[PDB]
Formats: C-alpha cells, sequence, structure tokens
C-alpha cells in the first residue's frame, strides 16, 4: 500500500499461508447470516460460538473484521481486483517479503473470496464510520457537588447559608483529538434536562413504532 | 456618583418627597421578616399583599429592591453615611436637580434609615451575584431530531437503513455575553445523562437530609 | 411583551380598529390553501393577486406573515390564548396605549382567529428557522484571477512564465454575524469541484424519483 | 550544513563514488530540453524513458531532483561555489564521514556541473515554491447529504415534509498544518457556483488565447 | 482638525472670548513653577488654590490640560504654528462658528502663549502616555475563598474534611478593551507571593537611594 | 489493563514474590494511622521511620502509593475484585508475563489486602485529584524590575527622570501544558495587593476558628 | 435601493434641479482627459481649477465622485439603465420624495450621461477596491527605544551595562477593523531591513524601466 | 539533576578526568579579560587563538559555555557548593555512573573553580536571556513583488494598467515555537519606513554619544 501494515494487519499475510476453502465460505455465509451490525468484539462472540470451524482461522478473523474496514474504506468506484492488485504490489514493494506467483495466488483468492461476501460487513462498517463524521462527538461525562459558603462582614458571625451548586464535564472529540467542557447549574435546570430527556425517549418509542420496513441499529 | 442614574433609578430620587415613617419602618420589619432570597417579582408579591401600607410606597419599593443591589453592591469598608454623601454629591453634580439641606436630609434620611435593615437583604444580593461569579453559567437548550439517509452506489436500489441523532443546544454567557455551543449524541448517552443526574438528585436529597443548621437557598 | 414592539409591529396592533370577519376567514382559508413555505415576497403576490379582499387588509396582512413567526415563534406547550394573554398585557403595560376591554376583545378574537388558521404558516415558519440552525450558514462568493510574473536573477532577461491562480471568498454567518474566508485553487481543483456538485445535483434527481409521499421544500 | 542530512539527501553523498561525466551531462541536456515544470514523478518518467544511460545513476537523479530544490532554495546572491564549499565544510562536520580531497573533489566537481545546468529546474522549483507561498491553500473536499425530517406537535401525524441539506467540507493549509472547515447549502446556490465556475473557466480560455509568448504552467 | 470637536473641547473655543494677558502668563509661570506629572484633579486642587487668577479663567483651565493631551499629543516635528494654523482651518471647517481674523487672532495668540510654556506639560502628557504604551495593562483585583467538601462512596458516613481554595480576578486592557483573568491558589503560594512582593519593595527602596540627581515619577 | 505498564508500575508485579503477611497487615493499620493527606515522599517519610519492618517491602511500597491512585482512580461502581481480575488479564496479556494460578493468586490476595485498607489512601487521592480538577491552576512566578529612562527631543540635555515598572509572570497549566502570561503594574497597586492577601489571611484564620468538627487539609 | 441613502448622497438626489447640460458634458470630456487614478480630493483640486464651469456643479460633483464608486461597484452584467430604474424605485420607495416623471427624468438622463463617460472613473474606482482586496492591509507604525538596565545579586555594585531595545507597532487591517502588532529588534536586523528594502527599491525602479507599453499606478 | 544530561552536556562529565590546574586557572583569568558578551563561536574563536593552553580542554571548553548557562541559570540565593551537591546526587542517581569520593572531589573542585570566574560568563548569559524575555520576537523577513492585471468587462481589449504590490513575511517566535505573518503595502509606506527607521538609528547614534560610563552590548 502507501501506508505501512505492522502486525496487527500483517499478521493474516503471515498466516494466510494454512486456511481452506469450506471454513472461509462457511464463514462467509454466517456473516451474511450475522445480524449486520456488529463490533469486532461481537465477531469475536460469532467466532468463540462455532463448532464446524477450526481454531486456526480465528488468528486473522477478527483481523479480518479490523481489516475489512481498511478492505471496505476502499474506494467503491475503483475495481476491487485491480485496487487488490494495486496495493499488494505496493505491500510487496514496502512488506515483509517479496511475493511470488504462490502466496499472490492465495492472497489474491482469499481476498476475491471475501469481497465476494462484504455486504453485509460493508454496511456495517460504512455504519460504523459515519456516526462520527461530524464536527464533534462524545464519551463520556460526569458531574460534581459543591458547598460554597457565604462570608459576612462581620466574621464572628455564625455563617448559616447553603448552597448546591452542580458541575459538569463532558468528554467530546474534535479532528480526531479530545478535550473538556465545564459548566454550572441549578436544580431547577436539572429537572428540566431530564424530562426533556424523557420525553425525548418517548419520541424514539414513537418512531420505532411507525416503520416496520426498516430495523434500526444499536450501535455503540 | 460617578455613574449615572436614569429613571429606573432616579424615579426614586423624584418620588422619595412624600413617603412617611411609620410605612418604611414596617416594610423595614417586614422584609427582616421575609424569607431571606427573594426576587424582585417576589418583592412585587410581598408588596401587593400588603395591608398597612399605603400605594403610593409601592413606586418606588420594587425600586429599592434594585436600588438595594446598587445600594448592597457598595464596599463594605466604606462608611455608609460616608459613602451616601459622596453619591448623593456626584449625583447633585450630574442629577437632574441641585440638592438642598431639604432634599439632602430627605434623602441621607431615608438612607441610613434603609441601610440599618439590610441585613436580610445584604445577604440576599450578596447571594445573587455569586451565583454568576464565575467564568460561565447557564440559561437553557433544547434538541432535535435527524433521520439521515443512507445512499448506495446503486442509486436505484430501496433505502432501509435508518438512523437517530440526536442534537443538544446549550445557552451559555462568559464577559456577560451569550453564546452557542452544538454537540452529537446516541440512544446510550442519552440514557447515561439522564441516570447520572437522577442519582445526581439523589445526593443533593441525601445532603438536605444531613445539615439541619443551614436552610439551602433556591434562588434561581 | 418583555419585548419592545417598534411600527415594523405595531403598525397591526394600530390597524387592527376596522378589518372584518369574512375578509380574514376567507384569508386564512386561502393561505390554508396556500402552497406552504412561501416567503413574505410571495405572501404580497398572493395578496396582491386578491380579488374579493379589500385593500386595507394589506396594511397588516404582510407584517402579520412577520408576525407570524414572532406568533409561530411562540412555545407549543403554552396555551395560545393564555399567552395571548399575557403577551397583551405585558405590550399595554409598555406600548403606545392602555387596553380596554374593547381593543383588547377585538385584538384577542382576531388572535385567536388566526392561530386557528396557522397550521400551514406554523409549518412555514418553523422550515424558515431550521435551515439555518446550524453552526454557521451561506449567502455568496465569488472569484478573482491573478497573472502573477516569474522574475529571475537576470533582470535583463524576458520573462516568459504565466501562471492562472484562482481566488474564493465564501460569505458565511456565525452568531448572527457576517465573516469572510479565502483560498487557492488550480484549474484541475476546478474541475472537480465541478464534476462532483453535477453528480450530486443527479443524486438530489434520484431522491427526488424515489419519494412521491413527500413534497420537498424548496425554501431560499 | 546548518541542517541535519537523512539519508533521503545523504544517499547521494553515499553513491556518488562511481557516476561518471558523459552520462551527468548528458542528463543536463537533456533536462535542460526537459519541459521545465515536471514533478519528481515527471521526472522518473523522463529518466525511465532513458536508453543513453546507466541505471545505476537512478539512484540518486530522482533524489538530485529533490536535492535540486534543496540547491535551489539557495540564496541567489550567494556564490555558487563558495556555498557549496561551507555546506560541504557543515556537513562534513555533522555527516557520516571525514571529507577527504578526494571526495570533496568528486562532490563539488558534481556541484558546480548541476548549478551549472539549473535554469530549467530552478525556475522549476521557484514555481513550485510560489504557489504555496500565500496565507492558505488547498487540498480537497466533499459534499453529504441530508434528509431532516420534521415532527409535529401532534406525532400521530404522518410526517410529509421534506428537505435536501447539501454540505461542503473543505481541506486547507495554514503554517503547514492542516484543519476543517463547514458550511451549508441549498439547490439554487449550487447551480449558482457551477454556472460562475463555468464562465471562469471560459475566461482562462479567453487569456489562454490571448498571450503567445508566454506558455502557461500546469503544475499541481 | 480631522476629529470633530465636542463641547468637552469645544467649551474652550467658546469661552476664549474674554480671558486676559495677566492671568495667563501667571497660570503659564505657575505652571512652570507646578511639580511636573500632575493629573487633572491635581490641576483642578492648583486652580483652587489660586488667590491671583479669576475664577472665569477655570471653565477652561481644567480642559486646557485636556486640550494639552490633545495639545502635546501633537507631532514635534511640525511647526507649532503652522499645525495651529491647519488645526484651526480644519476646526472651522467642521466648527460651531466660521472664523474672521479676530477670533483667529485671538484664539492663535492665546494658543503660542501657552505652547510657549508647555514643557513641564509635555513632559507630565508624554509620561503619561507612555505607562501604558505596552502590550497590555493594570487596573485591579479581587480574591474569593471557597470551602469545597469532600464525598464519600457511602454518603452516609460525616464529611470531616476541609480545604482553602483562594481565587484572583485580575482587571486588564488590550486594545483599549477590558478582560477578566482567573487562575487557583493555595496558602504557600500566597505566601510566596507576599514575600517576593516586599522584597521587590526593598529593592525600589535601594534604587530610590541610589540616584539623587533624577526625581522619581509617582503618576497613577 | 488497557494501558501499558512500564516498570515505574511493573516492578511491583515483578517483586510481589516474596512480602509477607504481618508486615503488609501492619503497614495497613500504620496508614489507617497515618495522617490522611501524605504526598508520596511523606509516605518515603513514614517507611523510613519504620522499626518493625524488612527494608525489602520498600521496593513496592512507595510505588504502592503511586499504585494506589491507579488502584484509587479505578471507578468506585464497579466490583473491586472483579476490576481487579479484569485488569490482571489485560496485563497478563499484555504483560511481561503469562500469570499461572500462583503468581495470579499472590497478586490478587495482596490486592484485597490493600484495598480493604485504602479508606485513608482513598480519600488522599481523591483529595489529591481535585484540587487541580479545574480550568487552570498554579506553580509558581517571579517579578522584575525596569529603569526605563525619557529622552527629551534635545538630546543634548541631562535626562533626569526615573521610573519603576514592576513585572509579573505566572506559570499556570491548562490541559497538562504548561504557559506563561505576563502584565504591568505600580507601587500602590503593589501594596494594594499585599494588603488584600494579608486580610484573606485574616479570614483564613477565622474560618479555621470556626469549624472544631473538620480538619483541614494543607497538601501541596 | 436595498441600501439607505444619507444626505452624504442624498444631497445629489436634491441638488440634481438646476445642473445643465454643457457643464457636464464638458466635465465628462475633462474626466475623460483626467489622469486616470485620482482620489476624491484630486478630484476636487480638479474642479477648483475650473474656469469654464459654474460654482453650483461643486455641490455634487466631489459627491459624484464618492457616488461613482456606488455607481461603479454596481454589476457590470446588470443593464445600465435597468439598474438605474430599480435603484430610482428603491429610492423613491424609501427616499426623501415620491418621484414623478419629471425628476425621475431629470435623474435618470443625468445618470446615463453619467455612466457613458465612466471608463475613467470606472477604472479609477475598480483600481481603488482592488489594492485592500486582500487578507489584511496597511495604515501606519512607529518605533520605540528602551535602556534597560541590569541589576545584579549585589545591589551596591554601580550598574554600567546598556542596551538597546528597539520596538515595533504596526496598524494593519482585517474585516474592516483595526488593531496592533508587536515586536522585537535589535541593531544589525534594523540595518537589515534597511538594506533589504533599498534594494526593493531598485527592482522597482528596474520594473518601471522594463515596461513602456504600461504606465504604473501611484494611488494611495 | 532532575533533568537528564545528554552527552551534549555528559560530555564534559566523562572527559573531565584529565584536565589540570595551571590551563583552568589560565582560561578563567583570559574569560574574565574576555570582552563580556560573546557567543559560543565567539568562544571558540578565543579557545582557537590560544597558545599556552593544551588542545585537549577544548573537548568541553566549548560545552563549559553551554554548560555555564545552565551553571548560570541556576538561582543565585541558592549556595553554589550545595547546588553543586545535589545536582551532582541527582546525577549520580541517573548519570552514566555512580560517582566515589574520586570522580566527584574532582568534579566539585573544577566547579568551584569555575563559578569563583564566572563573574563575566553570569552577566554574559543573563544577558543573553532577557532579550528574548518578551511576548515575541523575531529572526527574518522577505519581500516579494506582483504585477496584477486588470481585465476589462471587454476581454477583447488592451490591458493597460500596471501594479507594485509588495509583500511582507515576518518570523517570529511565541511560546518557543515558529510562525508567520503577512501584509500588504504600496511605495510611498516603504519609503515612509525606510525614513522612519534611518531618523531611529541616528537616534542610537546621539544615545551612544550620551553616555560614556557604559558600554552598550552588541549581541545578536
Amino acid at each position: 500500500m502507501k501506508y505501512k501494515i505492522p502486525k496487527n494487519f500483517l499478521s493474516g499475510f503471515q498466516i494466510l499461508s494454512q486456511l481452506d476453502k469450506k471454513e472461509i465460505e462457511e464463514l462467509a455465509k454466517l456473516l451474511g447470516e450475522l445480524p449486520v451490525g456488529s463490533n469486532v468484539q461481537e465477531f469475536q462472540s460469532a467466532i468463540q460460538t462455532n463448532k464446524e470451524l477450526s481454531e486456526n482461522a480465528l488468528k486473522s478473523a477478527d483481523t479480518i473484521f479490523s481489516l475489512g474496514g481498511l478492505l471496505l474504506e476502499i474506494k467503491a468506484d475503483d475495481s476491487l481486483n485491480q485496487v487488490a492488485e494495486d496495493l499488494t504490489n505496493a505491500y510487496a514493494k514496502e512488506g515483509e517479503e517479496e511475493i511470488g506467483t504462490e502466496q499472490r495466488e492465495q492472497l489474491i483468492h482469499n481476498l476475491l473470496i471475501v469481497l465476494q461476501k462484504a455486504e453485509n460487513l460493508k454496511k456495517t462498517f460504512k455504519a460504523y464510520r459515519l456516526l462520527f463524521e461530524n464536527t464533534r462527538s462524545f464519551r463520556k461525562s460526569r458531574v460534581m457537588t459543591d458547598m460554597r459558603m457565604i462570608f459576612d462582614d462581620d466574621f464572628q458571625k455564625k455563617n448559616q447559608t447553603g448552597l448546591i451548586i452542580h458541575q459538569l464535564k463532558l468528554e467530546y472529540i474534535e479532528d480526531n483529538t479530545s478535550k473538556e467542557f465545564f459548566i454550572s447549574l441549578d436544580n431547577d435546570d436539572v429537572l428540566k434536562l431530564s424530562e426533556e430527556l424523557k420525553r425525548s425517549l418517548e419520541k424514539e418509542e414513537c418512531i420505532k413504532r411507525d416503520f416496520d420496513q426498516v430495523q434500526f441499529i444499536n450501535i455503540k
């Protein structure tokens, strides 16, 4: 490729020397049957739930899931086999080994075996990419609590005033980088967020109720 | 003053020519009895709930509440009567009228009558100032909803993929100015905010339970 | 209101003293029939195309369109008549006239006559608001042209090198304020933008082709 | 030099031990004949299209193209041979080898052989530098598509309103760093950009038509 | 002038119709004797401490102090009388009155009478300008106090941990505009600032001790 | 873990092979008795002040203090033993050694022995985290001194004007990064800061006087 | 227009009621003869140098120069007479007077009389606009001087070290707004700027020498 | 130290094993005689101009100059020998070798031999630090040239208008980082900068003329 491949992806390149045909075609069938929209760990669950497949195929299947995104980040208008040939040539140029017709044939044969089945996986990784493809996004947050006190011009007095200052901390991404953001509240606004969000939840319930022809994704 | 006084505050300066002693002292007593931490509209409610006071005093009482903050934003270490004299002189310098001993005496007499009672009101306006006295604060927010669609490289296909992209818009202040801030979500994170806020609410319940010697303010 | 009303909106308040019932109900009927999503000038066209209505109603109808947004920016969960009463009271407080039962009744009667018909107009102004309700938006742009020249270390030579440096200037809004933004190009990139935009246009053609149950807005 | 030379440039320093005179002078002749304004890959094409040159010269020729910019970024008012001597001394100071008269002579001889021919290449690299030498520049962009939906206060209704919100994403450089920039559109503005750009293209056609004495560069 | 003169400065232009020679020359003498570096209020004190001068001259003397800066912001290399003539012509162009030889002569005569004495005042206003002539400067600050509390994972426990978080707020100017700046502390750092500043104060004492030939300004 | 552990923390993992029970339980007892809120160096002092403990335990105790924060940064709602198991599994995945039941048992046994005692240490590290958990914080500052001079339009004169321009430099953190900030002063403002800070110090004295039930932390 | 016209431009609208034909055509001839690229004050000089024209025409001629830019900022592709008609209609809509055929005819007749001659003036105002049409531009600058002193750890020593720290202040515009920018120097760099600028000046001399067919503008 | 020492500074630590007393004391004498304010290359010149010193001492003398800054960046109030002991202990902690009394004694003996002579060098490095110790500073700049052309609405015309748009590019530092800054000019402003700078140069000449008791530094 024009990109450098560490063993996180080269592992498959090295391990592709034994895997056979029935197992790969059956896995393609299963993935076509697999509920589209699964995470890498979900694919690990699917693999571990196997009974017809050998344990050796697992060394790359989880990586194939990651390689799928690299395989499915590929441009659609570009020919699949031609792109495979180009990336194989570039990899051999900067790869760990010079490729003869034997390993080249095994690689490209398995590759076309894969892309022929990536409809579900193509859709899954398209879905995964898009949810982030905005200006900024979300990870997590907390809240804190204060009990600030009020000091008189007469320090000898008993201070007997109390407060509740909620705080909020959100975790959000821009340009593939993390940041912080802080803000101040009070009780009423808290209730108001809460009620508003609950009613939003009802709205999703209604939209879920409406469309039957579309199954809605729940990906993280 | 060094500050210019429009009729929002000069109205009292002009209207102070008739109000008598019993009404002002009784109002001071009531305010001392008034639950510390009331807003201007709450003071309007207290005034309208009156039965011993004349209607004429109302022309400034609501303004006295606003003048109280101007009266209670005053520096504590500075002598009350001396500060009154200085501000009266500066106002007469740039005010609507040159002050003789008559109006000056009425003004300063009523002033000392007021500051002698501003303990509750001093505390109230101190409280009001502080909650904002941070780097930034809060007014309001909304949410929206999208139903983005997914387009294939084969436009002739039925598009059958659906999404739910919540949006958030917060209203927050810096340097006495307003702004906006926008962000992206998904269902799980919504539930997570909701649960976290509910548990925060429980925390306030516990802290409320603990301290009996302090009555906690609920000011907006 | 809490907002001050100049004659851009007070004009209706002043002019509401003569308009009758048949004309207003017929205009409501027409607006219900009016293609939802029309601009103020489109409403002016609709008005000028009238034959059953008097010319006098025009003094506010165009303003009603603007007042509609102020009438339709109103919060939905708040009762229509109660909100009308509150805004009428606040306006009378700071308005040009104190309102008796006569003008108050005429105003509120016409108001409820209007809000009873604002479904199309509510939808229109919701639509108008939303397209802008993002982080930033668009007005206009240009391009320029340069013919920079290349100077040798030998100034006595004939300079015979030529260039074409397109420039771009976009007009965009943040926080209700305008700005500028500038950038550099070359021929290929120009062709590339052009082709990409044309293919986008085809995409809209396809989506337009798909959905028959939804009529898509073309508002500016 | 004062700059450190990795093998991307030191490779020539190491490989200069065999190349002969006829090949270098013929390559200088060819480059003088080479259409001024070629990229490194274009120079690679020119090299691979060779028939009189040995394959060994290629190890640095492509680097000479890159070294040319380092050789042609050099200040013009500074003497060529004196600058060569200074940079050779500094490199020997921090280089991979201490230079005797033999390698020093080979290096400086080849250097003066090169700079004697860099008129075309000097012009080319001047041209390459300048197009970027502004406040900010360009790489690429995309567009997206939305199909936002409109929700009533009556959720039980069929939502039948549709929209088309194009989006734009430009890739631009400041201070040798990349960024993003986002914006909102609608159909008309799209057509308007398109027509405006087409007419700009016509303008280049006219200017191309006018000047015959100047051949205009098309460099990327 | 090219600048517009309101009555803050036009007042002198209007009031210059009566003042005589002995008073102005004696005031020039006094100002030459006046301790260089006085503020406008200090000049007011000097004026009010007068016994030989008429009260009428005061209407502009305080403004002359302000006009002095406008008179001493003037460029030094430009001829004093020529600059006076130019500014008088421009003012008459956009002033409240067209100037004949009479008022023109009175104005310019008094002007040259003034600039002939502005050595002390020139130095004073130069001094005043410079202290601000940096990137940013100072007005004021405060501190606050917190008593944050520590909440356990076991809310039923008595919270018995205490803190002291000083805060700081500085007031500083850039581009003739004000801002804020906030920061966090603890006790040790407070002591450290305090000791460091005290030792700085000693340093000024030493430098004050050293130079006898220079009297150091204390201007605000 | 999901985080990589260098020998700053892996040292304990490697050294945990000999430490016994009485020493660890006695150290837990001591730490419970240790004044909550001690720094790593304070824990080193506590360790070196030992007489019942072996010297070998010291190899990790100081690291346990650092590991405590990593152990006490852990989420409270997550089960202690389950989190220990998860982190042990992940570490064994990317650790220096694959863990059998022997080292796993020793590790987890000691771990539960520790977390059973971390109340004081949990509170300490919570305290340590929080003081920084704001928008920005403090390290240090200096001051400088100038003796700027005043130059006349007559350079032949003796310059005899003197000044004192204090400067300030603060060291403050945002986003775990350092910066600078500079500002200008004069004598009065210096005195004013000094007096204000002294009076703040008195305020802490008063608050210290008030609450007896809470011991206030002095951590750096 | 869509823009509001104050008397800075409405003055011509009001004063156009007397001017005749010979004077306007002769002024058009003169302007065609006028050296293209003159400022408003240069046009004032040209007017005052008149002998065939009446003094009354001057009331707008200087404004015509300003109106020319408003007349020449007009879009070229739009028909001149049609644009005149549109702007006249809009002005009459929001102007000081409703226009009959008489004043409308006088206005439009004079307008077409003007635009028929604006070739020189069109070029002039195009030129004026462009020089600013970049990201930022220039007004002015200064320099200052320091004589900082060096303080020992032994304050009793004679300080005998001296420095020269030039400073620079530039005045530059972005988005039609002014700013500042500051920087630090030393003697050598000063000489270097000076020499570099002088050699640049020589470069302009050479380019001036080269092209005879083009007269270069010197506009401010 | 708390800082890590690479061989740029550890080289002296390793090479200090042979240097003798007479050479170091004579070099201290020479440096005391050396014109205070010399750069590292100036010290190299001084060293190479030696005749009494051995060549071996040169391996660190140039580094001593750099180590001097590290030796003279040291805090003045801290005891020299105590600081030496602390830094030696910390270095031995993280250094290349554990230090016995022999190398420790040689190191500390030479160290005290050095600091006893660093008055000139202390002053030099203080001077070096300060000139940069502002908000931002300077390296270099250029200028460019344009010959923009003016295009008519009638493209068939001969374009015969010419311009001269100087450009400026400055190189300046903030927070130890580099940047750019760009700006637009014209001929007059160029002359104006030039004249202003020349007159500034005269000002330095005058100040140089005035003070004889202070020798002014010229450091780069």
